[PDB]
């Protein structure tokens, strides 16, 4: 069998130091990680494990790949994120009796596992103090053909409503702060729950609809870059025939290679930016898939 897990390179600005945790059961030094709970997405599990094992709150940034290791029951697969500490503090807990904050070179020597050193090597390979643009395809909204009335007003269905609710924890894991939605009800409804959680208004985006994008893709590219340049971590909820065009264009321009890809309803692209440059493009499956 295969056990899905998530973890992080937790880091702080002491000047970058990384957290290394000691687990006395095994007597080893590692990166924080743990298994996904039922219904949990990898990013939400990573943030929870950071809090349970280190005592810190954090904001996830760039994805740092996956590590597979054998366990008695079969295989454990762990997706890792860079995670900047935002608060909290370490007190000993069930799994961890010691935490040390080390510069990356010293942390590399402290780690027990070759695959944790590979993760830390990926961490240092690019900027970590990043901002994040979260591009979300709206949730499930039934069929255009079975809908009577303006297609623009077609609402989320029950499943899509559930996806919208499940996206709050996932987008908050990345420190979402500002909200944008293509001019379609189904796009606004996907981030409505997040708008209530943040108490933030959704800015309507006429240029990022399928129809607008098809007629004027250059206006849409320029609008994406403008949103990306504003302070904060914006969420942009749009449509299936818009997102691949925008993501592939930006990744080809920046020479960024996405490790995963897809375009499902409810999916999220985490775009990591440093000083205006794209440095990561991480596709997350819908919260009720995978
Ligand atoms: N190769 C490898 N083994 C690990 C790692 N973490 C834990 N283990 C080993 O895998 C087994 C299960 O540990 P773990 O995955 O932490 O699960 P838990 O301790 O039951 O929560 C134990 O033998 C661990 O020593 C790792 O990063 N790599
Ligand atoms: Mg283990």
């Amino acid at each position: 069998h295969t056990v899905r897990a998530a973890g992080a390179v937790l880091w702080r600005d002491a000047t970058v130091e990384v957290a290394v945790i000691h687990r006395p059961r095994y007597d080893d030094w590692s990166l924080p990680k743990g298994k996904l709970d039922q219904g949990e997405t990898e990013p939400v599990a990573a943030a929870r494990e950071i809090h349970e094992e280190t005592g810190h709150t954090a904001v996830l940034g760039r994805r740092l790949g996956r590590v597979t290791y054998p366990i008695p029951q079969g295989t454990k697969r762990v997706w890792y994120w860079a995670a900047k500490s935002t608060g909290g503090d370490f007190s000993p807990n069930d799994e961890v009796d010691k935490l040390v904050w080390l510069p990356v070179d010293a942390a590399m020597d402290q780690l027990q596992y070759p695959d944790d050193r590979k993760v830390l090597r990926r961490f240092v390979k690019r900027p970590v103090d990043t901002k994040t643009v979260l591009v979300v395809r709206h949730g499930t909204a039934g069929r255009r053909s079975r809908y009577k009335g303006d297609d623009r007003k077609r609402p989320l269905d029950k499943r899509g409503r559930a996806q919208a609710e499940a996206l709050v924890a996932q987008l908050m894991a990345f420190g979402a702060t500002t909200l944008y939605a293509a001019d379609r009800v189904r796009c606004h409804q996907t981030i409505e729950p997040l708008a209530q959680e943040l108490d933030q208004l959704i800015h309507n985006e006429p240029l990022l609809t399928e129809e607008a994008y098809a007629a004027d893709h250059k206006a849409a590219r320029k609008r994406l870059l403008e949103i990306a340049g504003r302070p904060g971590n914006p969420v942009i909820c749009t449509q299936g025939k818009v997102i691949p065009g925008l993501i592939e264009w930006w990744c080809e321009r920046a020479k960024v290679r996405p490790e995963t890809t897809g375009n499902r309803k409810g999916s999220t692209w985490v775009l990591s930016l440093s000083d205006g440059e794209l440095v990561g493009a991480d596709y997350l499956s819908p919260p009720d898939e995978k």
